[PDB]
């Protein structure tokens, strides 16, 4: 195939398989996220290892699927994920139609589901609570403080996440968006003032995950049109990204990341559109457009930042892997 041809027989990785997924009609929201996840190596490994070990679930289908790919005879090709998509439609009825879906709802549904499938599973080893391997890879923790402006009382409470969603604005960077995330907001009752009071709410990242799934919120409800729009803003993201936690732990203030996958959305609105995935594999990058698989140049990633200027090709979910 021309894919192998373009990587080169020298650069083509040992035991790697590059296989496209068939669109069954608006199922690219699923394909693209599936490819993205397949190229998160910690995740690919845990699910491959799951296949080895049991009652039919979303996870068995994923594991069958990832297994099917990583087992393929040929080096390049195309697989129809029929069983996974059926299982997904049977299991979650908000996807059981031929309308386009939100790739981020899928990702988030998939991780949540695979999470507590494995919870209910180790609740069946203990007693034939203990963080799952989904959590190990993707879980982070944020604290949302609130200060009563009257008495200055801060109330913290943590919450865990498997993905993080940030708001976008025109001509900015991921960095600018994460900073905006920790930014103060202002309807409260504090146990101290014992009245209702006015306050300042903040959100801080307490624990950084080993893989940061970063959802850019490009589908906002525009109060004008009385409809959802796709925001095609130029939002730049780096190939590498140093982030900080608010843990105060002086030995772990930090986490360094490399970009491994981008889910990009192509189009001009959340109903008319197409999803693709940009993934890193060893020294090169691949674009998966459903069945079409092809080598992309890393400089060409910047095509997916979006426009300063209707239809566009924008990064929508970024997957950053730690070097940890
Ligand atoms: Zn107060």
């Amino acid at each position: 195939s021309a894919l192998e041809k373009e990587i080169g027989p020298e650069q083509f990785p040992v035991n790697e398989h590059y296989f496209g997924l068939v669109n069954f009609g608006n199922t690219c929201y699923c394909n693209s996220v599936l490819q993205a996840l397949y190229f998160c190596r910690p995740f690919r490994e845990k699910v491959l290892a799951y296949k080895s070990q049991k009652k039919e679930s979303l996870l068995t289908c994923l594991a069958d699927l990832f297994h099917s790919i990583a087992t393929q005879k040929k080096k390049v090709g195309v697989i129809p994920p029929k069983k996974f998509i059926t299982r997904l439609r049977k299991e979650n009825e908000l996807f059981d139609n031929y309308m386009q879906q939100d790739a981020h709802e899928f990702l988030n549904y998939l991780l949540n589901t695979i999470a507590d499938i494995l919870q209910e599973e180790r609740k069946q080893e203990k007693q034939n609570p203990d963080p799952t391997w989904v959590h190990e890879i993707f879980q982070g923790t944020l604290t949302n403080e609130t200060r009563c402006l009257t008495c200055e009382t801060i109330s913290s409470k943590d919450e865990d996440f498997l993905d993080l969603s940030v708001d976008v604005e025109q001509n900015t960077s991921i960095t600018h968006c994460l900073r905006g995330f920790s930014n103060t907001e202002t309807k409260y009752y504090c146990e101290e003032c014992r009245s209702k009071q006015e306050a300042h709410k903040r959100m801080k990242v307490k624990k950084l995950p080993m893989i940061l799934a970063l959802h850019l919120k490009r589908f906002k409800y525009m109060d004008q049109l009385h409809r959802y729009t796709k925001l095609s803003y130029r939002v730049v993201f780096p190939l590498e990204l140093r982030l900080f936690n608010t843990s105060g732990d002086a030995t772990n203030p930090d986490r360094m990341y490399d970009l491994v996958a981008v889910v990009v959305h192509c189009g001009s609105g959340p109903n008319r559109g197409h999803y693709i995935a940009i993934v890193k594999s060893h020294d090169f990058w691949l674009l998966f457009d459903d069945d079409i698989v092809e080598k992309i140049d890393a400089q060409a990633i910047e095509e997916f930042y979006g426009l300063t200027s209707k239809n566009s090709e924008s990064g929508y979910i970024l997957f950053y892997q730690s070097r940890d």
